[PDB]
């Protein structure tokens, strides 16, 4: 059941980090889960620091919220930011200092595909407006496997395109007006790009829309909660129909509703 985004729900944190590392990170599930993980398997990457590697995982959703991991895998190279996603059986990051993107197969800690994403900015060049090295984010929707970018040529607005899942070509590019760095940060849903206003306000909003579908962009003024002032990744999970996102050590979850 798709629609325009309506209503976000209050934060309900999950999990909270008990060390600086996890002041920022990202934490995720698969949409399309493949053996031998499950919908209730969880990742999460602690991203503080210059050689993020530790990607930890947990089986179970009580081992998530009260447990030590049940694997961790140390990545081939270092991850950059908190822009990652796991789709169907891999985990979709992007190289330390670099534009590429990387698939990463859990299952065999196999390195399936790069793809530089062509003309991106990378490292500082078009952030979100926290900073953090924020330029490149992936995301999954009904439809697949995006990423969120921008471009010199695009004057750093955001830039999104569907990405093919196992070789990681561009299918298809869509360039919006909205200036990348003065959104806190996006995430797409039934294939239209929303934006949040703010990453310290208790007060911010969803505050813009690009469907991709046509081409319209729209304001909006759907309150958003940031409960801890820092968040760090907001994302946006299809088969649970909810925003995950990283907010000042803490992984939270907020419901929302579509027309
Ligand atoms: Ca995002
Ligand atoms: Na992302």
């Amino acid at each position: 059941g798709c629609g325009e985004l309506v209503w976000v729900g209050e934060p309900l944190t999950l999990r909270t980090a008990e060390t600086i590392t996890g002041k920022y990170g990202v934490w995720m599930r698969d949409p399309k889960p493949t053996y031998p993980y499950t919908q209730e398997t969880t990742w999460r990457i602690d991203t503080v620091g210059t050689d993020v590697r530790q990607v930890f995982e947990y089986d179970i959703i009580s081992q998530f919220m009260q447990g030590y991991p049940s694997k961790v895998h140390i990545l081939p190279r270092p991850l950059e930011s908190t822009g990652a996603v796991v789709y169907s059986g891999s985990l979709y990051f992007q190289g330390a200092e670099s534009r590429t993107v990387i698939r990463y197969e859990l299952n065999t800690e196999t390195v399936k595909a790069e793809k530089e994403i062509p003309g991106a900015g990378y490292h500082g060049q078009f952030p979100y407006s926290w900073g953090g090295y924020t330029d490149i984010d992936l995301a999954v929707d009904e439809a697949g496997l995006w990423v969120i970018y921008s471009t010199d040529e695009a004057k750093g607005a955001i830039v999104l395109s569907k990405l093919n899942p196992e070789n990681l070509e561009l299918e298809q590019t869509w360039e919006t007006n909205i200036r990348k760095q003065s959104v806190a940060n996006a995430f797409i849903i039934c294939g239209t790009l929303y934006t949040v206003s703010s990453y310290t306000s208790a007060d911010a909003t969803v505050n813009f829309a690009y469907d991709t579908g046509t081409g319209i962009s729209k304001t909006l003024t759907i309150p958003f909660k940031n409960r801890y002032k820092y968040s760090s990744m907001i994302d946006y999970n299809p088969l649970e129909k909810k925003l995950f996102a990283w907010d000042n050590l803490n992984m939270v979850t907020y419901d929302i509703k579509l027309s």
